[PDB]
């Protein structure tokens, strides 16, 4: 087991990930990220070649979604079913209608006796953490109000690593440059991915209108993670209020929603980007990326959404398997 | 592989052709495709009635998206997927606006088709099913939309008719099927679709309705065109009646429609439309002995509960056949390949 | 071959009889059927606790119809079907009127039973479950209705009790089980059902409640009838208290219920000091204030193990009804 040049003791890394809950991207260390990226890649090649994907039969999951996040739940359902496991769904409720005046702690204590594991999406931060205390079974956070959404960060990173596999090397001479564009204050997907990218030799352009810029505590985390690996310089983090400057010499453009224009991506705005630049967007989009860009080979936001299948399959496999691993 | 012992079906050849086909409209199904669907449906009927292994399509994952309540049809599709041995993730109890939370139909289907092998889609918007078909990298089966397209209802209607009157398939000038369509023929879109499919064959139509609620001109033109193309059109091909006793005379099939009170000016005008076209053992005495009664269901007042005991009634077998026809269609479309030995027998 | 500590079970014979049986009411389950359910539940308990293969009923497709929210009970049934290796399609987030949309219960179940092997049905209407049973060509398991029939709740309550007090099965005059039912005994239908089942055995009942909320007369009569039939009825068979101190004295089981104000009957470590060493605490759940969170630590509490046993009991019942094996060799046997 290799990613061209890093040997993965997938056995050793699984013994450690077995029955781990994944709430925040900080719950995933370097070795765990390598295992997730290696395994995701195998599910990518197995599904693209129409091979048997059933590496985790015999599990029964509960999926609890206490806000509409139909794309994210469908992605998790598809991953569970494609692995050959089974799922029981709780949807089209909110927190108050589901906890009909019963405690979160009682609910998860009981529900964890029925299933092998739980996919949980709830806009309350409090609730996911109470669920983790009370559950006898691993929980995968599918998203909460504090902007923790680890499978989104993991599929974002997997997507970037497919075009720029040198992000993993921590080589001083091989730096990745990313522009984050739009609502960086409220775009929590940016906060999570920034935290993960700063573990590596990465340089950040935060492109926003003053009012909606990256929060100070996220810039502190980036600075801390860059200093720890001796990749911090005065050039590590730049701030722009316009695309022309922001999109210059960046390998990745990561677009977000801007609710309430200067931050609209078009084929025109993409002319003075590198030949190799790739465009991510966690989706859904509104106006932020013009439909014309879909034809531009730099666009990968739809491949990005697709990779979420492979990354969620990988993570379920590595956590819930009771080991013959996926290969080729 | 034969049907009626007349027509040999190259199920391999026909599968290679149907593989990953979307089915939106009954015109997406040709003669050979219909024969393959009828043959395969029949095998699933005999396999399930004899409690044998039904698992002819195991390794597939479907998404079922129903953006209006159509619980019988959704359950029928779920059951077909699950009985074949495949798996399904469901979207129900949403409408168009709550599901497309201001995201484009194009974007939504582009993403969702990366997660699954196939999509079952029901949406009252016709626009939406067509956009879904353009954007989806995977086959779509229309489970029903606003323009009255509902091809699996047409297919199970036809399968049901062909079980009692297998000569509809022969296109023989001397072996004509006579069907009476009864009730709200303006709004009974199930009639429009089945008419279109029956007119491909040697068939004669009684449209039994009252004034306001007759079969639309565009459907009559389609029937006329399809009958002329197979040299089965005469002055007798299409008759119109405003009452049962004339309408039900010398017809092999009676197809009753839903009559929703929602469709009149008041509850008055609705109750005098029921009564006029309500089916009873009395109204059925001067029908042929071989007459069979279909109804797409639900039945409310259109057919009296006493008729359920009448051996002419098949509307419950009809609903049941939807399982076997949806299993057949999924098998033929979503098998990754076919071998001689792998088809239902 | 199949033994229940010391009772030999002809699981083949009992299955040939239970095959395609509907289970609406706890009285649809006789002595032999209860022994089979307890034996089979126990196997699923040991198989799942040891992460062994649980797939003793693959190849089945169920419909689960829940025409009121009862999310815990629906999840429990879904989990049981999926763990057995079968498949289920769901009808939820509907009520009676939105699902029937003025089509008959009889037509709906006639059609739906052509699609599936079996139906799990929860509906507040009692009329509806009975019409569903007439119309369905396939077995129905009642998951709950308004007349308080909920047989899998009675069965998992009983399974839980039998795990700590296996002598309830012996019908031995010298080995009597004493249970206190606490709270809203008028409206706590789970009490009515369990009482009916426990009274088939050598059992003594403390009904602890106020005045407005006492056990109804007709349930006391059923208990008296079932106790008299097995020569276990005395003037001491049924006692009535309005306070915990007296109610909880010398009882092997405390079964708590919801007391919804539309104070006095709250279980704490203090109220549990004058119970037997061996007493176990059940509660069908959910709880509100009836049991203080401190009691969860008290080894006498088993209400969470109780809810867990619902998985193993619902797996057992689905297996025993819907299995189409022949061989004695194919039954669970840990
Ligand atoms: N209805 C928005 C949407 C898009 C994609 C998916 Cl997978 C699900 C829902
Ligand atoms: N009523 C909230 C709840 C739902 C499911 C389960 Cl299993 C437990 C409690
Ligand atoms: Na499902």
């Amino acid at each position: 087991y290799i990613n061209s040049k890093y040997k993965i003791d997938l056995d050793k890394i699984m013994t450690k990930m077995k029955n781990k809950s994944v709430i925040n991207i900080d719950d995933v260390d370097d070795e765990e990220l390598l295992a997730i990226l290696y395994t995701s890649k195998q599910f990518e090649k197995i599904l693209k070649n129409n091979e048997d994907s059933k590496y985790l039969e015999n599990k029964v999951f509960c999926s609890v979604f206490l806000e509409p996040s139909t794309r994210t739940r469908c992605s998790f359902d598809a991953a569970i079913l494609k692995l050959g496991s089974k799922v029981l769904n709780i949807t089209d409720m909110n927190s108050t209608s589901f906890y009909k005046g019963e405690t979160v702690e009682d609910a998860f204590k009981i529900l964890s006796t029925y299933v092998d594991g739980i996919i949980y999406r709830d806009p309350s931060k409090k609730n996911v953490d109470i669920a983790v205390s009370s559950s006898s079974k691993p929980i995968i956070n599918a998203g909460n109000g504090t902007g923790e959404h680890p499978t989104q960060s993991l599929l974002d990173f997997y997507t970037i690593h497919n075009y720029f596999p040198f992000i993993l090397d921590r080589n001083i001479n091989k730096k990745l440059n990313i522009a984050f564009v739009g609502d960086l204050k409220n775009g929590r997907t940016v906060h999570s991915l920034s935290k993960l990218l700063s573990r590596y030799n990465v340089s950040f352009n935060f492109v926003s209108c003053k009012s909606l810029n990256i929060p100070k505590d996220i810039v502190n985390t980036i600075t801390y993670n860059l200093k720890k690996n001796n990749f911090y310089s005065d050039d590590s983090i730049k701030y722009f209020d316009n695309l022309e400057e922001g999109l210059e010499d960046v390998h990745i453009i990561y677009m977000t929603r801007i609710q309430k224009n200067a931050f609209i991506l078009s084929n025109k705005t993409l002319e003075n980007t590198r030949d190799d630049t790739k465009i991510l967007h966690p989706l859904p989009r509104v106006n932020e990326i013009k439909v014309e860009v879909d034809s531009n080979p730099k666009s990968v936001y739809f491949t990005q959404a697709e990779n979420g299948l492979y990354v969620r399959m990988a993570l379920l496999y590595l956590i819930f398997s009771s080991t013959s691993h996926p290969q080729f």
